[PDB]
């Protein structure tokens, strides 16, 4: 039941892990519009390269804005390996919940692929506080989108003030990290 | 532990319930920056009037964008609330994920706002209301922003705001589910 692992109606903003041979993480929206979940991957990214080669991707639900930003620009010790068929596949140690997916029906449009769930897990250890809407966290999320597009600088500058007004220390540090990264 | 009930560092966007004698709900940001949480209420609102008289307010954590927009632009009906416990009961939302009843203290005017610190009196969790895992969704986030800009459009009349609402409608349509798309329709109807 994908809903329990954060894969929900609309576009769920998660951190996608890929790379059996070298783990990689990057924010990705998984889309759910009534049928199988699917992804639309910008061509050229390591996520795109990994899905083409390996046809596997895992979702990682993350509420930490620092992790979102660091993954927009993670080292192997940050990943753990979980069962994906007879292979093991990297997910984030700090994931609240993960689902490993086989990527199917690959088609260029970006690269689009539908997702078939292989295995899923929940990390009780990782939920310490109750999630609550925070416009500062939302602002960091909008900044990472523009950062990725930039890879826009003017736009990132605006979100900074919302992150500073509404964010906690973690949102403020994440926004600092974006500024440093570019 | 307030973080267990959704009162976290920074400004937590919740729906505040107030009104011993007639329950009222409205989106409000509770601010936490190292000490007691506090609220900055715009003068003249129903939440403001109830805090002034009663000095009590409850946070309600809500992930439903429909309830956000309805509480912003409408009156929730008394059947949407339930009563929880010092002496006297106090209204919280039945659809709240988690609620905290606070005594409002140190009421002070600054600017065109009433500021109050918050001392928790009681708190609860509604297991029954968590059915899916929360996940960041830019459509939900767009609904939140659109509600802010819509209130400013009512302020100020500026077209700058209708243009922003249209951009957020676009994200709600792309990224949201059915609930977000319904929420945006309610914003439009309200305007
Ligand atoms: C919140 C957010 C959502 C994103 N969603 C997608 C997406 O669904 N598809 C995509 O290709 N890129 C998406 N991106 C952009 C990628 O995260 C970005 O290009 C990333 O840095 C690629 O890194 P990689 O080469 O390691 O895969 C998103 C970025 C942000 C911050
Ligand atoms: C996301 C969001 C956050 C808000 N935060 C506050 C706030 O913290 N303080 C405040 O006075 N009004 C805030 N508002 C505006 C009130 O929600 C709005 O004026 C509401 O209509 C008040 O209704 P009431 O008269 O029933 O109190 C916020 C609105 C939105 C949509």
């Amino acid at each position: 039941d994908l809903s329990s692992f954060g894969i929900r109606e609309g576009i769920s903003e998660i951190i996608a892990s890929t790379g059996f041979e070298h783990p990689n993480a990057a924010p990705i929206g998984i889309v759910m519009k009534g049928e199988r979940p699917f992804v639309r991957l910008f061509k050229g990214s390591h996520t795109w390269e990994n899905v083409l080669k390996e046809k596997c991707l895992a979702s990682n639900v993350v509420y930490d804005p620092i992790l979102f930003v660091r993954s927009t620009f993670l080292v192997p010790s940050e990943f753990e390996y979980v069962d994906a068929g007879e292979f093991k596949f990297p997910v984030l140690k700090e994931a609240i919940a993960w689902v490993v997916f086989e990527c199917i029906n690959l088609r260029n449009t970006s690269l689009v692929a539908d997702l078939v769930p292989l295995n899923a897990g929940f990390n009780e250890r990782n939920i310490k506080e109750l999630p609550v809407p925070n416009r500062g966290f939302n602002a960091v999320l909008e900044a990472t989108v523009h950062a990725t597009r930039y890879q826009y600088l003017e736009l990132i500058r605006h979100y900074e003030s919302l992150a500073s007004k509404c964010g906690g220390d973690a949102e403020k540090k994440a926004m600092k990290l974006i500024y440093e990264a570019l």
